[PDB]
Formats: structure tokens, C-alpha cells, sequence
């Protein structure tokens, strides 16, 4: 067998059938005699790629495959590696390299130290000594993005060594079963149990190793039993609780000094499947409060180790919020009450009110919808505003990378076919992977793109008031027409310059066959 | 002072007056306060304003100010940082980190391993160790881009060192001078100098660091004196000699075997301001043949040391062309006498040929003209065909990574107001940084882009016809609107389905007082 | 021909004749049939080899080839490379890797990730993608290595490669030339030497790349003709001068504050071939005070790029050296005046004060002596009492590493063997790298090693005293004899208890056919 044969064989062999891509010369030779069980999906500029690659794995908790061209691609989608870091998905990015009779002239097309690359975004990155060592690289690649704290890996490949013979031995690869479904030995998860049942008024903090794990209702049994509220921690990249749960609390803010004002008088604060924590503003103060002793569950070493207060378990979110459901007492404690609904924002014949915007789509949209939000301005309102009962239904950029959600939702719509998904994204955030709108068209996946059009960087302009910083360029992005962008790439577009045309748009969106995108004219 | 108001100090004294970018929030301490002298260029993507700047910096010989976000906004550009590397571009990549206080923590917009994640792309890359320190690490940077062999280099700077009172001593840095403008010792020249009069049959072969150093003029001066053939080498970034010139020869063929056969014969082969060789295909043979001794002139250790064959003159190239071109003898043997025009390719009334297109622009673009290309399957045809009698006329992706062309012909324009900038992009190529166009509507840059609209991505149905590869997939780009996407960016919009429409879609836009896109139809 | 043939065809016919090494399994098939026109220099320890080859590059101004083993003894060598980076010395440092087919698995004596395993103290680093790039690869070490700015090098390479054909075309590397024998063009030349011969107290200030390029007597002539005093650069790695020509003023101190003081009223002052300024001791204050202006030539644009103060040319030592000397008028201001010799310290019949050692070994060596120090206490008396007349007479730690002196003592021996060496080192710096002795005695290489035995790590003691430090531990390393370590490497070995035992000693040891080593018991 050849290495091309034996490569594609552990890929099947191991559950992958995709690969997003966009090709040059150095991969031909690898997607030359394409297989018949695999399936390609192009987009045309490489953030674009990986961002549909890194939707489509967070929907599926299943690794993606991406083959992308030498260092310029590679490159190109660094951004998108960065928001894929953050949210640890497992991404198997392959890149072509030149010949190896090239390499060291350095020829047009070289990458040039290639595993050094896309450090530090990655979990492990190489390049191959030889054609015959492919397939194990591949396996290794395949095992290391997959395995707890999952994330990115780094291939690179010289396009000569697919022809090559592949080393026999390498059927050996084929049928690898790697665990890491771990939890705490049970004297400590004991204490760890103990401890939760005495607690007399805890807390829950749930991040999204929770939703990657579909360890949600196994969440939701856990706060039930402790009788206890329900945070999901700051600059959440999924949603990992169901939003009109009666524990369910919100959004923590993004400060030190707000968290521990929140947490205060909580005795026991329980996080679960988050960093210890990703704050945004400096808001400087205590770390917790005096009588809140914090405990985290993570699946990675590297969040367990930075965080600044607190014990914590490295573990698989899954097994331990199993094993914790399963564990605790039924506490006498009063169940939690539901937060009331939201304000509803007054509302004018004129553009629209963010609220506005959200309030109608919880209003219009299916129960079992998906949201993405990178309209970065109202993630706040966004949060109260839409009921999303079920796992999978929110992705924000996990970095704050833009250019993740309009590929993102993509990859999701292609993960989720029953789940209708609804990107909401600024207006300025629209720009940074706009071209990502053609391979909806073209492969027919029929996301709704809400663009909420406000003319400027909102967050942008936000932040520099809160710094008293005048005289900041750049912060408007005047004269877009996002119908005709997506006209240009042949996506059904409508406008929406009032909450009637708003309704309309989305009753007309909701019953399309393809993709539509609304452009939404909304306050500034 | 503030290190701010020092570093904007340090900046005009040492000639940058420009800041390309796009914000975020690290970045709003640095931009705020903005100084009234400096002009900010916003672009919308992070590839487009590296792009931008790139094509700036080459067209003005002179460094270029970038300011990215972070991480995220960082890995946005770094495919426009391999094209950087490999044209010498002397950019100067800066990127806001989080505040200090909250790096530890990786607070979201924490760029982890800042200094580590634009390599091996940059020249120098580097986070100061405090706020005072940010001037004079400002310092290096500019020096670093700036010394031959110039290239990219990134800072990184924690937001909250912009407030900070800068040392005092700093104003040490404002006028440094520093200098790389050397030559070959006497000695040493003299036996080179003697090398080339004594040879009996010379050939010259130029590369991009000639038009880099505007040492075009003195390269003719040379090739006249020695009676010499002219060759730009393969792969070529820049055009370094005029096109219509009796000794130019052309571009080389990117190949071992074919670039030996075309020097056969030739005693002694010069080269100046290139690698030896950027090679692409596969072609393998003999470096040299017997009888062929060559000898590299380059600014890059780098180059001299991967050179398979020849001796090297590590040197500035616009100091070695003058000396070299004032001290070699006028040789007696008969001027190179200059090659013909081309084929006219036979034209219908329907979908137009890429030398069509060429043809028409040649006979109606101004001689002072400035093409950029990114029309892959096409540019041995371009480099027949465009007469470009002047320094500065063509700009190519030097690592062959898309998304160039299209910003780097807004920063030409800017940098060359007088100069009609005309990039010739195919409909693959487009979109890799389709989003720079705003850009060029918001700034009133007035450059035209010639989409050459084939639907497919020509360059690898060619490369996978020379490999015998079947079943690729990926190679069709079908049902992009142009017109659509120059709309939704404020660009005016022309199409040509033919010759006719062509020439009154030119006559059009050479008039037009803004930007201008046209979209032709071009022959699959 | 093999990959092996090939490559020491292409050492020998580029200098190199000698391999400094311990040898490992990995590196057995290239060492085995080693030509029998090189020469293999065995050490015990990574840091001796490294050591011994730095001081045979230096002394001998060309570059010195090593080969260790793996990840391992390549370790062991990496506080060695951290001074050869900060002495520039052009070290081809190999290492063997294991088979090819052997690395994905990670068996025993892989180098992971080799080529980043001894970043940031190389230039270059490498692991070539196949058998047939080696030779290609050695070249660009060798080249890399010995470009200005020199430095080491590091090339991995996989043990089952040796074996394999050679590419034939591989003749091409054998006999190429690169060089960087460089200066500043005509123009910017002359106005430089305008400069100097209009300044009316010009200062010189002289680094180690002056001794490294030999360019000692056309600093002479400079120094004559503009009848300018003569400084070295703190912490002098070399001795770039005469050390009793009228001109000389010593070794600067390594502070701010104090080189400013020092060169406060000198209108111009030139430095040439030392960084500005690798200051030691925090001493905060002005970088120059006013009147004065600072011009810096060095070989290194990360030197010119990091000075705080002054304009800069990056250019050749030698080349630079020699076009000013012979370009600068005579100046009709009077020579400078010699320094006076130091004060004689008083001393009893009791131990030895360093002065004492000092004057005597100036009293007694040859002419033509060179020394090596690592008496990190006592570098500036040593300075004082050593009268240096020839270039290549002194070398300390560049990085400050100790380690260094013993070993390279060795090589400096090796490289000059007419000129008897003498090596002052401390008692704790003898221990660092104490087995390379063994080398000495086993290829009969007459070093002289005088060991300074005051029972602590004094420059410490002092430092801790200027901190104010208390309760700092480990700063004593009684219980050492180093008569008994000297025998257990089978090295003459000698006491100095006073002064007339001191000189007792040293008669015998200059008289004798091998290596000696004294131990003088110097003053606490
Ligand atoms: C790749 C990248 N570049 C720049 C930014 C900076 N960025 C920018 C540019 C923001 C404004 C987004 O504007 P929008 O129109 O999408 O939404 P709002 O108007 O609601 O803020 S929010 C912010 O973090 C970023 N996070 N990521
Ligand atoms: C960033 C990036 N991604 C992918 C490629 C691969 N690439 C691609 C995708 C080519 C086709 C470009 O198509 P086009 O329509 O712009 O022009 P032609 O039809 O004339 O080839 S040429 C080639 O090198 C690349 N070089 N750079
Ligand atoms: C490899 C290494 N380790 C530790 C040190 C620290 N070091 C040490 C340990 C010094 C004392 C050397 O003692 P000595 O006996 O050689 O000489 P003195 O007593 O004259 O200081 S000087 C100083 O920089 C170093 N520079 N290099
Ligand atoms: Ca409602
Ligand atoms: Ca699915
Ligand atoms: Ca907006
Ligand atoms: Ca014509
Ligand atoms: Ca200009
Ligand atoms: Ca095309
Ligand atoms: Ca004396
Ligand atoms: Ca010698
Ligand atoms: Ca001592
Ligand atoms: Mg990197």
C-alpha cells in the first residue's frame, strides 16, 4: 500500500469522512484520487476553513480534519487557531510541504521550520522524518487533538511522500482505542461529595468543557440535588445550561472584583468544565471573598495550574459530572427560582433595538435553534434574551478572535441539518471571514446570518469611553451593503430597516430552502 | 513624557507618519490622543492591512507602521507575513497584550507566548520586560526592519505601558542613524571587476532586491557595458529592469534543468538581489552546466548561504550595482539586440484570453503604470506582454500566498499617487482578501482591479495535469458576483464579456475618479 | 559517493580538518572510517568539547567543526554556546539523531524537536528532511557559521543518512566562496572620515570583533593618527589593543553612569566592533552627557539595532578598520601619554595577593604569552598588570559563563602552539569544566593553568556586599585540591603557598614539556 492509501485507511479506520480545505500545490498529490467515502468542503480563503472545520467539531464533540496549502495558508488561518485553542477543539490540521529534494533551497512553496509555525496555537505540531513515518504522525496527530484538554495539532507534509510505499506495520495503527474518560479515585471524590453535601449554600460555575462534553443535564441533575444557582463563568464560548432552568443565574461579569462580589457569602463554589477565570476588564480586588472556598473541576492541566485561588481536579468533565450527579445528596434546601423575564426595550417604527432584535428571534425561532453571537456589543442582552433549553445551542469566538461565528455557523448548520442555526454578527465582525458566505451557497447549508448593522465597532467605542480615551481612530465602518456581499457570493439576502420588516425577513428566512442573510439597520 | 507620547516621538524622527491598522481593545491606550500629524489607515481584516502596508512599504522603500490586536488580529496576517519575509518588506508589526497585571491569569485577549507566535516569519520579535523599556524596543524594531536584509519584525506591548512615564533617556534614541549601506572592500572588487571584463560571454540575472533598492538604472548601466542578456529571476517578486530594454531576456523558467540550459554557455553568470534559486516545480538536472561559473551578489546571509552553487558578495545591492556598474570596463562585443513583441493570440467576440487582456492594457495603461498580479495560470504571458519601462511596476506574492495583490495595490496607489496602480487578480485569488476593497472606497485610493473571471483555479488544473492527477477535489469556484462584492464595499463596478467591453470598461475606469473593479470573462 | 564521503569532502575542501567531540551511538556511522587527514580531539564532557573547539576558533580565526551526541550531550554543551554567541564564534556545532525509522516512536537517543533544542544561542539550526541534503546542509552551516556576524551553528542529522548516495551535484558545494568582507560605500565613508578629523577630542572605544578580525594594528594607526586615547569595551571577552602603546586607557567599567563620566568632554567618540554597551553592574544615569556624540561600527545589526545612543554602521571589522586608518589625516594635537604602571601591593611570606600573581606572570612570561581569565574577582587588576603588546593575548567568558577558560585555554594552545598559554582561573570556576584537563594531558597540549585558591566564589561575596545582601548561602567552596584533581587527570600539578614558591613554580612549568597546573593560594 501507499502512504496516500494507508493514511486515508486510518482516517476512516479513526471516524473522519471530511475534509475542509482550500488546496495548492503541495496538497495535490494528497487529494489527488479522492476517496469515493470522503467528502470535500472547500472555502475560499484559509480562517474561512478552519473556522467551518472548528464549528462542525464543536457541534459534532468529534475531531475535524483540515488540509490547508504550505505556510502562507497555514498562516492565513492562525486567527481562527487562536479562538480554537481557546475553545479546545480538536482540529487536525494538515499542511502540504514542498518535495524534499526542494526544501533546502528553499523553493517557492517551502514552509519554511514549519513546526514552529503555529506555536504557540497548538497542542503538538511536526513535521515527518520520512514517507514511511506519515501514517504514524497522522495517528499521533488524530490521538493528540482528541485527547483531554482536546485542541489543535500541526502536520506538515512533503507532497512526494504520498506516492511513497507505506510500512506494512502501519495497519497496526488502525484500530487505536485512546481514553482519557478519567475521574477523581473514589476516597478523594469522597471527600470531594462530603464536601458538597455540608456546604450550606453553594455555588455552580460551568464553563464550556461542559457543553463539549454534553455533560449539561448531568449539570442540571447536580444543581437540582444541591439545591443550588447555576453561573456560567465570564466570556463564555458555549452555553452550557438551560437558560430558563430555575438554578440558571447568567453570565458572570468579566472582573475580578464582580466575581467575588457575586460569589459572596456562597460558601462552596463548585466550577466545572472553565478557566479559573477568564476575565476581560481590569476590575482589581479580591479574588473571592472571606468564606467562599472555591473548588474546580478542569480537563486541562494548564487552566488548573494559573488559576489564582482555589483546589482544583484535573479530569474529563464527563465523567465527573456523571460521577458528581450521581454522588451528591438530595438537599432540603428550597429549589432556586427562575430569574424573571427581561425588560422589554422601548421600541420605535425606526431601527432596531438590539433587545428588539433578540426578543424576536426567541420569539420566531425554533426551540431546538443554535445561536452564534459576534456582535460583540450586546452579548450582555443576547444572554438574558433567548431561551435556549437544549446542549449545542450557543458558539462565541473563545479568544474574542472575529471571524469565527459567519464560518462557525456554517460548520455547525453542516454538524446540526434538524437544528436550524442564526449567526447574529456585527456589522464590523461580518468583514473578517465574509467570504466563508460561498461555501453556504455552494454546498447549499442553509444558516440564517443576521447582521446587525450600527455603522461602527461598538465594543470599540464602549471600552474607550470606559478608559476616558478621545480621539481614537478607526472605529467606524460606514458604506457596506451586506445584501450585496452576499449577493456576490449568492446567498438570498433581505433588509430589515424596522421591527415589521424585521418580522417579515426572518418569517421569509425561517421558510427559505438555502441560506439567507438579513441585513438588520440597528441603534448607534 | 509618557512612553506614548516618546514613542510617537521616536516614531516621527524616525519617519513614520502612517499607522496601518485594525483596533481592539489593547490597542486603545496606544491609539488614543492621537497625534495630529499621523494618519491612521484602517482596513477591515487583519491580511488586508498587512497587505496594505506591505505594498506601501515596497513601493515607498521605506519602513511601514502596523498596529494589530493581539494574538487573534496577529494570526489574521501571518500569511501576509510570508509573503513579507520572502520580498525583504521592512514592516513593523506591533500588537496590544493585556495589562500586565492580568497576563498571568491569560485574561481573555492575552496573547500567550507573544513573542513566539509570528516566527519564524519576522526578523526579531519581542515583549518588553516594562513600560520604559517600550521606546527603546520600539527603537530596535525600526532598526531591525530596516538594516539589510530588511524584513518584518513584531512588538508586543502590554496596554497599560502607554501611561506610563518613560525614561528620560530615551530621547537618545530619537535620531539614531543607522546604516548598511556596504560594499566589497577594494581589494576584493577590483578581483570581481576583473572576473567580468575578462569574461567572454557574461549573462546578469536580477532578483527583487534591485527594484527594493532602486538599482534598476544601474543594473542597465551594467548589462550595457558588459554587452550582456538580462534574466529576472524565477518566482519573481519585483520587476527589476525595463521590459522593452535590448539585453532583457525575461523571467527565468522556476526549474534546475531548465534554468542550466538556458545559462549553457554563458562563461560567467552575475546575479544581484536574488536567491539562488526560488525555484517552484520539480525539474531535476544540473545546477550548472560544465563551463558556467556564477557568482551571487545578495543582502541576505541567508540567501548566500543556501545557494547550491556559485560563490557569494553578502552586500547592500543598491551600494554594489553603482560600484560594480561605474568600474567594469565598456566591452567591445555587439549590444544584445531586443527580442520581439509576442504572438497576438486570435480573439473572438466572445470570452476574452489572458493575453487579450494584457495586450489591451499595455496599448491603453500610462507608461508610468504600476501592475500588480495575482492571476496565477497567468503570469508567464504578463511578463511578455507589459512594457514597463519604469522602477517600481510589478508587485507578485513573494511566497506565492494569496490574498496579496488585491491590498497590496491600494498601498502601491497611496504610495505612488501619480502612478496608475493596476492589479490583475484572478476570481480565486479575489477573495482571499476581498474586504480591503473598503479601503480603497473610504480612502479614495484610485486603484483598478481586473478580475480575470476563468471559475476555477486554473494554476492547479494545470499542476494536477502535470502530475496525472485525477479526482481533486476543490478546483471550481463558481458563482461569484464581483460586481455584487465591489458594491457592497462602495467600489464602482464595470464588467466585460468581451473585447468591446473591455476596452470601454478601461476608458472608464482610466478616467474615473475613484477606485474601480472589472470583472472580465475570461477564457476556462 | 555517500552522504558521508560527500561531506568530509565538503569539510575539507571548505578548511576544516579537526572534529571536537564525544562521540555517542548516533554519530558512530560518521565517525567511523574517519579520513586519515582530519583529526579527532577527544573531550570528556559536552562543555569541554565546546569549550576547547570555541578557543581554537577564536585564537585561529577560522571556523572549528564539533560533533556530540543527541539531545543529550548537546545539553551539556549549551551554557558553552551561551558564551560562544556573545564572542561570535564560528562553531559548526553536530549532533547525531537517531534513525530515521526509530524517531516517531521516540526511541532512546532521539532529539525531540532538535532544531529548537539549542535556540536562542545559534544562528541557524537545522534537521534535514533527507539523507541526500546533508552535504547541503553542512554547507549552510558552514556558511551560516562564518558569516559576519560569526557564531555558532547547529546541524542535526540522522545516523542512518551516511550511508545513503550522495545527490552528485553536491560537487558544486565543495569550492564556493561567500564572503561579508565588507564596508561602508564611498560616500557615507567620507563623511565619517570628515567627522573624525574635525572632532577636536576624539575618544576610540574598541571591542572584542577587533581582535577576532586582527584589525589590532589598524586600530593602532587610527588611534596614532588621530592622537586619540584608547578604551575597551566592559567586559571584554578580547584584547583588542596594545595594553602599553602611549594611546591605552584600560578596561571601561561596565556602567551607565560611569561610561558617561568617563567620556564626558570627548566630542566624538568611535566604537568599533563592541556592542554599546554590555554593561554589567546597575549603575543608572546618562547614556552620554552633552557635547558628547557617539558613532558605532560593529558587525552585528542586533548590536546596532539595541544601542541606546549614537548612529551605527554595520559593516565588516577588518574592512572598516583598515579604510579608516588609512583615510584619517594625522592630526597635529599631541599623542596621548602612557599610563604609569600600577602600584606594587604589599606582600608578606604569606599568601599570595592577586597583584602579586599578576606582576609575576608579567614578569616572567614570554612576549608572546596569552592569557585566559576566569578569576572573576580580580579581572581588573588583571588588566592593570599585563603587558599585551600582540593581538589574540587575552580571552574571558563572552556571557560570563564559567566553564569556559580551561577548556578553551586548551584550544587557544591547539590553535597557536609557539605561544605559551596560561589560564588564571578561580577555584570555583575550575570545577565547572575540570575533566577537560584530561584532553590536555592526552594530546600533549602545554597549557599553563594557574588556579587562584581562595576558598570561596569572591566576585559574589563582593556583589553581595554591594547589595547590602546578608544570609546568602553557598558563596564558600572550601575542600578542593586541585593538585589531586590535576594527577587524577594526569597533569603535572604544583603548589604556591608565597611568593618565592610562586616563582619556584612557574620556572618549572615554563620549562616543561606538557601541561602544569599551579595552585597558588591567593589572600580570602
Ligand atoms: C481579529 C480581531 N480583530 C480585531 C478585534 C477587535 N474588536 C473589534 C474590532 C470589535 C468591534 C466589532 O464590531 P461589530 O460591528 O461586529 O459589533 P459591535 O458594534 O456590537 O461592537 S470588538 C473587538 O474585540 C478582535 N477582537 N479580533
Ligand atoms: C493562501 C493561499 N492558499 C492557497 C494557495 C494555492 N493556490 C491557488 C488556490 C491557486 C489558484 C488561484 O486561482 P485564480 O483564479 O486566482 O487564478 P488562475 O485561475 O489564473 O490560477 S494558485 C495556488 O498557489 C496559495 N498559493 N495561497
Ligand atoms: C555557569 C555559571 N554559574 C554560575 C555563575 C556565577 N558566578 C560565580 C559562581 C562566580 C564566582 C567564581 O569564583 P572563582 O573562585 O572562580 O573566582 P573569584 O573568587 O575571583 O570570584 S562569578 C559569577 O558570575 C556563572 N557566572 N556561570
Ligand atoms: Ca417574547
Ligand atoms: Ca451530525
Ligand atoms: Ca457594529
Ligand atoms: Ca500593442
Ligand atoms: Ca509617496
Ligand atoms: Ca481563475
Ligand atoms: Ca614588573
Ligand atoms: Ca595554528
Ligand atoms: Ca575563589
Ligand atoms: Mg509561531
Amino acid at each position: 500500500a501507499s502512504v496516500h492509501g494507508t493514511t486515508y485507511e486510518l482516517l476512516r479506520r479513526q471516524g473522519i469522512d471530511t475534509v475542509f480545505g482550500n488546496p495548492g500545490a503541495n496538497e495535490l498529490p494528497f487529494l489527488k484520487d479522492f476517496p469515493e467515502d470522503f467528502r470535500y468542503i472547500l472555502a475560499l480563503q484559509e480562517a474561512c476553513v478552519v473556522g467551518i472545520a472548528d464549528g462542525y467539531a464543536q457541534a459534532s464533540r468529534k475531531p475535524a480534519f483540515i488540509n490547508l496549502h504550505s505556510a502562507a495558508g497555514t498562516g492565513n488561518a492562525m486567527g481562527a487557531l487562536s479562538n480554537a485553542w481557546n475553545s479546545h477543539s480538536p482540529l487536525i490540521v494538515t499542511a502540504g510541504q514542498q518535495t524534499r529534494a526542494m526544501i533546502g533551497v528553499e523553493a517557492l512553496l517551502t514552509n519554511v521550520d514549519a513546526a514552529n509555525l503555529p506555536r504557540p496555537l497548538v497542542k503538538w505540531s511536526y513535521e515527518p522524518a520520512s514517507a514511511a513515518e506519515v501514517p504514524h504522525a497522522m495517528s499521533r496527530a488524530i490521538h493528540m487533538a482528541s485527547m483531554a484538554p482536546q485542541g489543535p495539532v500541526y502536520l506538515s507534509v512533503p507532497y512526494d511522500d504520498w506516492d511513497k510505499d507505506a510500512d506494512p506495520q502501519s495497519h497496526h495503527l488502525f484500530d487505536r482505542h485512546v481514553s482519557s474518560s478519567v475521574r477523581l479515585n473514589d476516597q478523594d471524590l469522597d471527600i470531594l461529595v462530603k464536601a458538597l453535601n455540608s456546604a450550606s449554600n453553594p455555588a455552580i460555575v460551568l464553563g464550556p468543557d461542559v457543553d463539549a462534553a454534553n455533560a449539561n443535564a448531568d449539570c442540571v441533575m447536580l444543581a437540582e440535588r444541591l439545591k443550588a444557582p447555576v453561573w456560567v463563568a465570564p466570556s463564555a464560548p458555549r452555553c452550557p445550561f438551560p437558560t430558563r432552568h430555575p438554578c440558571f443565574r447568567g453570565l458572570m461579569p468579566a472582573g475580578i472584583a464582580a466575581i467575588s462580589q457575586l460569589l459572596e457569602g456562597h460558601d462552596v463554589v463548585l466550577v466545572i468544565g472553565a478557566p479559573v477565570f477568564r476575565y476581560h476588564q481590569y476590575d482589581p480586588g479580591q479574588y473571592l471573598k472571606p468564606g467562599t472556598r472555591l473548588i474546580s473541576v478542569t480537563c486541562d492541566p494548564l487552566e488548573a495550574a494559573r488559576a489564582p485561588m482555589g483546589d482544583a481536579i484535573v479530569a474529563d468533565i464527563g465523567a465527573m459530572a456523571s460521577a458528581l450527579a450521581n454522588l451528591v445528596e438530595e438537599s432540603s434546601r428550597q429549589l432556586p427560582t427562575a430569574a424573571p423575564e427581561p425588560a422589554k426595550v422601548d421600541q420605535d417604527a425606526g431601527r432596531l433595538h438590539p433587545e428588539t432584535v433578540f426578543d424576536t428571534l426567541n420569539d420566531m425561532a425554533p426551540e431546538n435553534a443554535i445561536y452564534l453571537n459576534e456582535s460583540t456589543s450586546t452579548t450582555a442582552q443576547m444572554w438574558q434574551r433567548l431561551n435556549m433549553r437544549n446542549p449545542g445551542s450557543y458558539y462565541f469566538c473563545a479568544a474574542g478572535g472575529l471571524g469565527f461565528a459567519l464560518p462557525a455557523a456554517i460548520g455547525v448548520q453542516l454538524a446540526e441539518p434538524e437544528r436550524q442555526v442564526i449567526a447574529v454578527i456585527g456589522d464590523g465582525s461580518a468583514n473578517y471571514s465574509i467570504s466563508a458566505l460561498w461555501t453556504a451557497a455552494q454546498y447549499n447549508i442553509p444558516t440564517i446570518f443576521v447582521i446587525m448593522n450600527n455603522g461602527t465597532y461598538g465594543a470599540l467605542r464602549w471600552f474607550a469611553g470606559v478608559l476616558e480615551a478621545e480621539n481614537v481612530p478607526g472605529l467606524d465602518v460606514p458604506g457596506i451593503d451586506f445584501r450585496a456581499l452576499a449577493k456576490g457570493y449568492g446567498v438570498q439576502a433581505l433588509k430589515a430597516d424596522n421591527l415589521e420588516q424585521l418580522k417579515g425577513s426572518l418569517q421569509e428566512a425561517l421558510s427559505a430552502k438555502g441560506p439567507v442573510l438579513i441585513e438588520v439597520s440597528t441603534v448607534s
